[PDB]
């Protein structure tokens, strides 16, 4: 089997994409962001603290004749961004872009924090990231890829995100016709249960590469790219006028500046991020302080390939026995 579905930029700064995803019988459709960097598939329901519910479309299991509560299970989660969420569980049918899931662990969360609350266009998570990191207690669950994976005609999936534009998620299958060139594969680390690889290093614009192991995460479910401050300072140090704000919580820089594009390093391969990815537009309305797409992850613990890069690349998350990741220009 196989599946393909649609991700859509939720606003005009790709803050976060969605997916469209079938649950239950009849099919409910809501919109999930797809994150490889958490492992729980849970929405908005009817069981969501009434007043932390604002325009999201949710969930309701009475409705569907093939959910099942999922007995005594609970489920709490926690993001590095500080957002938060929790409820029990009931397994349903699942589908994606015609691929389907039956006993899929459906997280209904009774809380959201006000995060969640605010972005009205996203009415849950679906999360890709390993099974060991799902919540669910006493019982933990399957995420939708690895309960599909032995279906799938490869056990693979592919994130190939647009800048502000769509995009697509595929499961089963690589799409050869997505990406230029060759897809470079590189090591993965399963141990934190994310999809954890080392960068082979950077270059700042038309800079010289320097060759240099970045640990990090691939994380559709992360805005930007949150990398060690030597290197987010190598960057900002050639935009005039950049700065770190303690104030404003990161790096800004002035909204008449032409941003330097960002290299990583794949292997030996190359993926560029385009200046204008960086781009994170006024830090209010009407400023003309703009917030930068490359943060510091100092005090994250971790270095994050979120949006900014993934959107640069056609990723491909391979979970065969032995996990890899690919990456080729598009
Ligand atoms: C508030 N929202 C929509 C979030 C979405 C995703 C995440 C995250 O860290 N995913 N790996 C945090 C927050």
């Amino acid at each position: 089997s196989t599946g393909s579905a649609t991700t859509t930029p939720i606003d005009s700064l790709d803050d976060a994409y969605i997916t469209p995803v079938q649950i239950g019988t009849p099919a409910q459709t809501l919109n999930l962001d797809f994150d490889t960097g958490s492992s729980d598939l849970w929405v908005f329901s009817s069981e969501t603290t009434a007043s932390e519910v604002d325009g999201q479309t949710i969930y309701t299991p009475s409705k569907s004749t093939t959910a099942k509560l999922l007995s005594g299970a609970t489920w709490s989660i926690s993001y590095g961004d500080g957002s938060s969420s929790s409820g029990d569980v009931y397994t349903d049918t699942v589908s994606v872009g015609g691929l389907t899931v039956t006993g899929q662990a459906v997280e209904s969360a009774k809380k959201v924090s006000s995060s969640f609350t605010e972005d009205s266009t996203i009415d849950g998570l679906l999360g890709l990231a390993f099974s060991t990191l799902n919540t669910v207690s006493p019982t933990q669950q399957k995420t939708f890829f690895d309960n599909a994976k032995a279906s799938l005609d490869s056990p693979v999936f592919t994130a190939d995100l647009g800048y502000h534009a769509p995009g697509t998620y595929n499961f089963g299958f690589i799409d050869t016709t997505a990406y230029t060139g060759s897809i470079t594969y590189t090591a993965v680390s399963t141990k934190q249960g994310f999809w954890e690889w080392t960068s082979t290093g950077y270059a700042v614009g038309s800079g010289t590469f320097k060759s240099t192991s970045i640990d990090g995460i691939a994380d559709t479910g992360t805005t930007l790219l949150y990398l060690p401050a030597t290197v987010v300072s190598a960057y900002w140090a050639q935009v005039s006028g950049a700065k770190s704000s303690s104030s404003v919580g990161g790096y800004v820089f002035p909204c008449s500046a032409t941003l330097p594009s960002f290299t990583f390093g794949v292997g030996s391969a190359r993926i560029v991020i385009p200046g204008d990815y960086i781009d994170f537009g006024p830090i209010s309305t009407g400023s003309s302080s703009c917030f930068g797409g490359i943060q510091s992850s100092a005090g994250i613990g971790i270095n994050i390939f979120g949006d900014v890069a993934l959107k640069a690349a056609f990723v491909v998350f391979n979970g065969a026995t032995t996990p890899t990741l690919g990456f080729a220009s598009k």
